[PDB]
């Protein structure tokens, strides 16, 4: 069984000021740092080798797989970067946090944006704080007009993860190259709903934990074979 | 017409034991590590920008260049590693210091090697306490035989430093990229000997210092418009370069 493992990023800077982070740019907290050192050190026991890794292109994934690369001692695989691994873009609510959402977008807004699986948030427009910071960054000059997005439902961000996945990592997976993948949530949900086949509200159920190797072993036509697994000792799961 | 610029990774953890490191893979130690952010805020100072950034298989330049793209609020940017930006390899004294070197081969092979451009060091046998280390780490599985060094003089590290400059990096710069190369003292000295034109002799006397960003302005046919020139602060580059000159002399 070919053996896939993910790693979703721990605790950034904005989560302490319970800012909704999205595209922006946010660093690790050192809370955030240490899951990822604790996530390496996890796989460095079990004896973890890898041969390709695949992460977004904001930092704290980033750094995160900078940091298990450093704890098992394989700083020297390639590493490929996308945008289509990126958190889903939070659009007009990127920057706010809970209270400031709730006052200017209203309650029954709000737990529409929070259950649905195909609404979005509102658009991020040239007048919002950080439209300059993020859609004018150069990091995403290469992406069409119809791909940068303003705002991205669920739906949205799994319907563009899931090119990457079909057409970069299967290829890899297929020619038993070992991938480890470190990105974000709703990103690697992408990955989980289709391995998986799982329902719109079934995926919506789905939190992954963070700083944890997800480990999934996969048939030759790139099913799993069992629920996915976690690496670490017991109680930090 | 295209800046390139370069970087020189300091100081590891084996030269504070002054013992050969070569292939082996020694990280920094906390002198090159702050070398290596001192680099990374000057070009952040300048406001330095790459699309593309090559690197070695070996972990003091990977960290040298990871710490540079933090200093710069550029991790986003793609990364290319390869073993041909490697250190020189040091064949059989890796692993060993000056007094172990000198006892075991000689003050006579000892000159020869300081001295000449195209005479190899020893090579590292499967005896040598690093041969299971490095040569066959899996890292260098996909090297044919041929390619695999046993010891390098400074001519074989240059000549298998220029295919990757010639194949990947000279038509990212035809491209217009911004390319940063964080590599090795020897794997860049066979850029700069490539890009200025210096003879043999020039090159093994050339100062070329740690976390110091050098940087290149090429004219359309990748010519320098000037040689290499330094970033920062004019008196800390001005001792830095008096310091390498005197390890030189
Ligand atoms: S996202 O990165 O997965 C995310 C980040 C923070 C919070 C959520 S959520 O709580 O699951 N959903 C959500 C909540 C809210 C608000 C709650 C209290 C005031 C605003 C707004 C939007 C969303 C959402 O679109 O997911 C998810
Ligand atoms: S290498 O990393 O560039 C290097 C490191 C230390 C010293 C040199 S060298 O003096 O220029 N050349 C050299 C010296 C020696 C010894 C000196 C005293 C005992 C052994 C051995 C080999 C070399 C060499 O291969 O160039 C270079
Ligand atoms: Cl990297």
């Amino acid at each position: 069984a070919y053996k896939l493992v993910l790693i979703r990023h721990g605790e950034s800077a904005w989560n302490l000021e319970n800012r909704f982070s999205g595209w922006y740019d946010a660093d690790l907290s050192p809370a955030g740092h240490e899951e990822a050192k604790r996530g390496g050190q996890a796989l460095r026991d079990a004896g973890y080798e890898f041969d390709i890794c695949f992460t977004s292109v904001q930092k704290r994934a980033i750094r995160t797989l900078w940091t298990v690369l450093d704890a098992i001692d394989q700083m020297w695989l390639p590493v490929v970067r996308t945008w289509r691994l990126n958190e889903r873009h939070y659009g007009g609510l990127t920057g706010l946090n809970k209270a400031e959402t709730a006052a200017k977008h209203g309650e029954a807004q709000v737990k529409i944006w929070r259950r649905s699986y195909d609404v979005p948030p509102p658009p991020m427009e040239p007048d919002h704080p950080f439209y300059s910071n993020i859609s004018k960054d150069r990091r995403y000059a290469d992406l069409t007009e119809d791909q940068l997005p303003s705002c991205e439902s669920l739906k949205d961000t799994i319907a563009r993860a899931l090119p990457f996945w079909n057409e970069e990592i299967v290829p890899q997976i297929k020619e038993g190259k070992r991938v480890l993948i470190a990105a974000h949530g709703n990103s690697l949900r992408g990955i989980v709903k289709h391995l998986e086949g799982l329902s719109e509200e079934a995926i919506m159920e789905l939190n992954l934990p963070t700083g944890i190797p997800i480990v999934y072993e996969l048939d030759k036509n790139l099913k799993p074979i069992k629920p996915m697994q976690f690496l670490g000792d017991e109680e930090t799961v």
